[PDB]
């Protein structure tokens, strides 16, 4: 598909039993996702940008299914106010920017 | 041009002469710059990001060629970490998500 930027770059994911909004976002290296209670080991990490860091919990290969494309990589949880989809998924979902 | 999201979307832009580095950046609603000198009116804002709110200096109708690509439009300077071109400007450019 081709997404325009008119508005924010939100799409469907799933990740488990939910079904979630997310941004395409090639601002983020990583994925983060909201506030939720994922089964496995973690590890702490600080991520920041506007505003300053917050803490989060690191997963690694977590499957996530990205528009009806699968993926399966690192997601970080915590208080972010937004689901973001980032480099290390975009790239598996065959995402480019073009202009 | 195509651009993969293996590393960075970092792209050179012209903004008053000065050619800066900045991050393509579909997550941003707003083109953030950090701290620099442009010319004419501002008016103070404040933004939010992943790490909570910043103040911001606006500027309007500013002229930036991005990537060899002509926009001109709202661009605020305050700390982000770096450089990022949103989708008020992304816009302008024909820029598009493509998977
Ligand atoms: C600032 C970037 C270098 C990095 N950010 C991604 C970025 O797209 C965020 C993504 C984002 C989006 C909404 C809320 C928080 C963060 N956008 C953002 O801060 O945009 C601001 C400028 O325009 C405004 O519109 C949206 C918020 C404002 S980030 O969210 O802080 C971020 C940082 C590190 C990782 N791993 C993942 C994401």
């Amino acid at each position: 598909p081709q997404i325009t930027l008119w508005k924010r770059p939100l799409v469907t994911i799933r990740i488990g039993g939910q079904l979630k909004e997310a941004l395409l976002d090639t601002g983020a290296d990583d994925t983060v996702l909201e506030e939720m209670n994922l089964p496995g080991k973690w590890k702490p990490k600080m991520i920041g940008g506007i505003g300053g860091f917050i803490k989060v919990r690191q997963y690694d290969q977590i499957p996530i299914e990205i528009c009806g494309h699968k993926a399966i990589g690192t997601v970080v949880v915590g208080p972010t106010p937004v689901n973001i989809i980032g480099r290390n998924l975009l790239t598996q979902i065959g995402c480019t920017l073009n202009f």
